[PDB]
């Protein structure tokens, strides 16, 4: 899998202003907000820092495997690109795999991951390789000890039509919600360097697993 191209997207920006309410295409004919601030744990640990820090670990491990990588953003302290631009950046790289990282803000009772993929598919890639990617990633996250969400999606998977990053993708692309920041157990993982590394190692498996099918 050495030499393959992976686009990594740590969801959200390190900082925001009024410009995130700017309307950008959804990829399905409508518009949505350029960005969203994202959620956080009860103690104030932000989604945007979690995805940034976890993405860095993911990036490092893939780099060590000889995999080519690029980030949707390069910091956690300034404005980042809108959600359509992050898809366009990826498309320009014609990647073998695209992975977006997020963390949920759901009912405290719920915990665990779910993998989002574009549905119904807008192209052959979204209909095939991306679904295969989502399934492989789900199995690898599970085999690594990350529990599947029991409160959202079904069986750790979720067909979405509302995500611009997924809708606009022309290359294998999934968006992983790693867990629920509002859940005490999930947040304990997220707020820890050790937990973020576990998340990252699991992600590497899912990515490497899918890249190996190319
Ligand atoms: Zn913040
Ligand atoms: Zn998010």
């Amino acid at each position: 899998i050495a030499g393959m191209v992976v686009f990594i997207d740590p969801g959200h920006n390190g900082a925001n202003d009024a410009s995130i309410g700017r309307q950008v295409p959804t990829g399905r004919g409508g518009t949505k907000n350029c960005q969203a601030s994202g959620t956080s744990t009860n103690s104030g640990y932000p989604e945007h820092t979690f995805t940034w820090e976890t993405g860095l670990r993911l990036r490092a491990a893939l780099n060590a495997l000889g995999v080519r990588t690029a980030l949707s953003r390069g910091n956690d302290n300034a404005l980042g690109p809108c959600v359509d631009e992050r898809a366009n950046m990826a498309n320009a790289l014609r990647p073998n795999a695209i992975v977006s990282l997020h963390a949920d803000g759901g009912p405290a009772s719920g915990r665990g991951f779910h993998v989002n993929y574009s549905a119904p598919p807008l192209n052959a890639i979204q209909a095939g390789p991306s679904v295969q990617f989502a399934r492989i990633m789900r199995d690898q996250l599970q085999a690594s000890g990350i529990p599947k969400a029991n409160y959202i999606g079904q069986d750790g998977l979720y067909g979405r039509s509302d995500l611009a990053g997924l809708n606009l993708a022309q290359y294998p692309s999934i968006l992983v919600e790693l867990g629920n920041m509002k859940n005490p157990a999930d947040s304990a993982l997220m707020e820890s360097a050790e937990g973020r590394q576990k998340y990252a190692n699991a992600l590497v498996r899912g990515v490497a697993g899918f890249l190996a099918t190319q």
